[PDB]
């Protein structure tokens, strides 16, 4: 006869969600031109839990050749070359708490190495790269860079101190920020897969 | 060789059940001879915990074309007509709460507006149409309305106040039963997806 | 007509959020005005709404973010309205009787998403201001996000209500002069 | 060469007891070194290392054992190590980036095991010996497996790393001349 | 875009005169900037430099120009830079690890020229400009010429590192405001 009136669907959760993650290695591969394509993946952050329960904590990390905190790896890699750029770079969340816990979690992306202060949740959220949810529940929209926006086509290996100089040395920075009930306890982490293209070969002293 | 011994059948829980509905909106259609088809899905009863932790809820429900309290969009289609029948009346459990909880419910169907009396559990599982389950999870079962049995080829819509008037204006009432440890907490709702067949129609000023 | 003169606004952002009642198990309402200057509830929109004259939805998505646990015993529902008078009786089993009505537990994130329909719109363009009344209401936003929820926690924020959009602006107008 | 030359020990056990630190939710390191003289952790094996001088490991899989529940709140990672002086600044972001670097929820029980890899090692035959030293015990043991844990619990035992193994014993020894 | 807008100056000249320690056998470094502003070593292109805002390296070459007899007894390097803020530890070894190391006898015209890169530039134009700093730096000026020699011969000249190039400059100044 006619049509369905409603839309049922089955909705469920686990006691725990989370995800088991095998290193397999960096892919590094020289090509012609000067370019050379770096790949790798790890954790980009520990996320721990405020003092004060209910508290929001934030914070945000410099994606750079030369983060030796938080990219150590490509920080390897940077020090050998002058320029890069990133192809491309996806970030996610992923869980250590049961989803019997209370929280929310947020990322999204910045373009200022300035900006490094009143990181919010609710602020976040109407930031480019949005993506958000409970905090016990792995994030299922991915937080990825948008190269076609770079404002540089090649940025330096460099690590020169001021507000320009780290915005000609950094194409963008994750912004973050959290809250739980649950008190001083490690949330979870922020992991990271990406490509980017080292060149210019330098001897690692100099490049300093 | 033989045959097997035992029959082994993996079962789990998970933190908790439910159901995400969304509204497709009613449907409606003129067809030849006076019958007029409504079909329409929502919830009918809020079912809440008892004041005291683990006594029996319990209730019933009219099913009318003229039940402004829990079938609203019935009713205004009732208005205007002067008869009705039921095609097909399915009922339905739906959980809020966890599968941590404990408690159970259950429903059937009863065909005297006069019997609201006495509903229990233990009573309703011995009542045509009996469905029942654990208060955390959805009714598999569902409990459906038998129009080969009804004592009216076609019932009234009217508002007359007697015993027997009811009976002659509803085909049927959805009795149910419910408790739980929690106290005074809502545990789920009872979803209906129904459809009915107006005929003759009448001023809605006239036909009170 | 020359690029420019319409100005699309995407992005999203948290619409409301929801907090349960100081009396256990009691159902909270609420309604939302979907307009480039509810500052409130859409801040990032808001500051624009106020620089341009007339606008339109070209789409907007809503969804339910819960922000508290498994074992959280509570129901969301949402639905859309159209007349800015209508702001009474926001119950659960009547805004799932309404369109886009959208009900499911308190801990599950929503997954059929409640969507705007322009082709309904009751005008092409709508007008960025603040006079107040019902008709002028009902010329200034497109539309309202209704909602209700109930829980057994007491006094504590549930979850939000996203809202993902793209809206586009004309005619722009000086910040002061448009109010 | 005759049958009995090499001696095969196959077998499992627990490797180690991964216990949370005594202030809540600091990470907690650890490195076990996989040897046939290990008889702390490899007691089953040891009994062997100690009557014979050489060996080689033919295939060893690591994995993790948890023993609390679901509601934990705790993370692990192993890795493989081959540098008997390489015992500082275990971290979890670090394992994560050293070969065959596993992390995962504290509750949940290792999917994808760590593994040896034979056909890289330093060298053929390893000597069953226990001299004191770094190059002395590169020489002795083939690898080690780098470990850390974080939980919000506190100084409780969360769970074992488990090891499934096969090593090939050669040219036995007294027991007491072989130390 | 019309004719004239951008402006070509397709020259060479000396860039640096590279002479020796006073030490014999010390090595000698060196660095220079290539700017439209360099009038040390760029005269005949800062003088245009100095008239025009922005500017970029259509190609430049770079060859080492020896003034010594075959009989000297030294070596040369070059190699290009991208960073300002890179001027230190310029040894020969470190520039022949460097992109377009080119080293050879100091006798020797160089063969195989080392060559500027456009398609990595770090921006389509460069400001002609020189206020100070790092950053300011890198926006003023594509790369830098680091060299280092050595030779027993004391405080003597070497020879010249040339430069053979074009580039083209946009947006005329005056040259007065234009500093």
């Amino acid at each position: 006869g006619q049509q369905p009136t409603r839309q049922v669907t089955p909705v469920s959760a686990p006691a725990a969600m989370g995800t088991q993650i095998t290193y397999r290695g960096p892919q590094v591969v020289t090509q012609y031109g000067d370019i050379t394509p770096a790949k790798n993946s790890g954790s980009l952050v520990r996320v721990t839990s405020s003092a004060t329960a209910g508290t929001e904590v934030s914070g945000t990390v410099l994606f750079n050749v030369r983060n030796a905190t938080e990219l150590p790896w490509l920080s390897g890699q940077g020090s050998r070359y002058s320029k890069y750029r990133v192809r491309y770079a996806h970030f996610t969340w992923e869980p250590i708490v049961g989803s019997n816990t209370n929280g929310e979690v947020a990322m999204a992306m910045l373009y200022d190495v300035a900006d490094v202060t009143s990181i919010t949740i609710e602020r976040l959220m109407q930031t480019r790269g949005g993506t958000w949810g409970p905090i016990w529940s792995p994030t299922r929209k991915r937080l990825s860079y948008d190269p076609e926006h770079a404002s540089l086509p090649w940025y330096l290996s460099g690590v020169s101190s001021g507000a320009a100089a780290g915005n000609i040395q950094t194409p963008f920075q994750i912004a973050w920020a959290a809250q739980s009930s649950l008190v001083s306890t490690t949330l979870g982490r922020i992991m990271a897969e990406y490509l980017v293209e080292l060149t210019d070969p330098v001897d690692v002293t100099i490049n300093q």
